[PDB]
């Protein structure tokens, strides 16, 4: 039995960039349904009692799709915050400049990958096995946890993440995403 | 060059089941963007001298995704009509009863397949090479035209198809889809 983790801020704290209505549906209905579907699928199985990351790394099918979406959305909500956004400093800024040349080049490449990601999915900044940073996109519930790369930051590009506020304009959603990035959470993941 | 086909009815003719606002974004912006993107991707290539269907059967990646979404949305708008829906008649009802037992059983099975189709995609009623009907789901821009089966009916379950009117309630959208089905189009597709 897994519980929907509390949001680390109020429902309206990302407004106007992501509306209170979008959190009401995206957290309150979509992320909640993935926890309920996961609890129903693993009841009575060898997956009950394993951690969420263990389930994601050992399953496939509906158990995988729901477990990875529960984890992926909790990671996403922790990637956003009120009174954040802007350019990183410190260790994060040094690693981003070393791998992409500059913060501006990273932002441009991450925005391009997130807009080109066809269909539903997620676009990720990851730390590779060799210590270098990379941008990778996944489809549907796919996550870097099934690989050797460590996830540092993500953006949800499933249409429910932005359709209430931006309709078809996924570029506008990505421009507002940058005003919300919680670089303290990215710093915690870089040093993990 | 390919052109966005005219919609078969006024943009408010499917209301209250699909609003005029969903038609202006889904037809006016999403279907139009796939035509524009296809045209720009094939400019100057050998794909420029082929029918849309031949492009769908011989391409991959971006050319395929846009060409198949152009075809899939034109097919979808023709499957819907004002003053239609209800139970089919004639050869269609006969064929549905032969392969599924009855219309109520077909309707249940198609609804279920459409609700369980994970992420973005399409659910189809097809006539297989052997003559039996079957329900098939595809992901993202996937279409039965790359196989031996003949498409007869489809429902778009990309979230942009229903999010303005139904938000997360894809079952509500499918209940209202049954009120719009153009059984005349389905019969012309079966008779070939
Ligand atoms: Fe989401
Ligand atoms: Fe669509």
């Amino acid at each position: 039995s897994f519980e929907l983790p509390a949001l680390p801020y109020a429902k309206d704290a990302l407004a106007p960039h992501i509306s209170a209505e979008t959190i009401e549906y995206h957290y309150g209905k979509h992320h909640q349904t993935y926890v309920t579907n996961l609890n129903n699928l693993i009841k009575g199985t060898a997956f009950e009692g394993k951690s969420l990351e263990e389930i994601i790394r050992s399953s496939e099918g509906g158990v995988f799709n729901n477990a990875a979406q529960v984890w992926n959305h909790t990671f996403y909500w922790n990637c956003l915050a009120p009174n954040a956004g802007g350019e990183p400093t410190g260790k994060v800024a040094e690693a981003i400049a070393a791998s992409f040349g500059s913060f501006a080049d990273f932002k441009a490449q991450f925005t391009d990958a997130a807009i080109k990601n066809f269909g539903s999915g997620w676009t990720w900044l990851v730390k590779n096995s060799d210590g270098k940073l990379a941008i990778v996109s996944t489809s549907n519930a796919g996550t870097p946890l099934t690989t050797d790369a460590t996830p540092l930051l993500t953006v949800d590009v499933w249409e429910h993440a932005y359709y209430i506020d931006y309709r078809n304009a996924r570029p506008g959603y990505l421009e507002h995403f940058w005003a919300l990035v919680n670089w303290e959470f990215v710093a915690k993941n870089l040093a993990a």
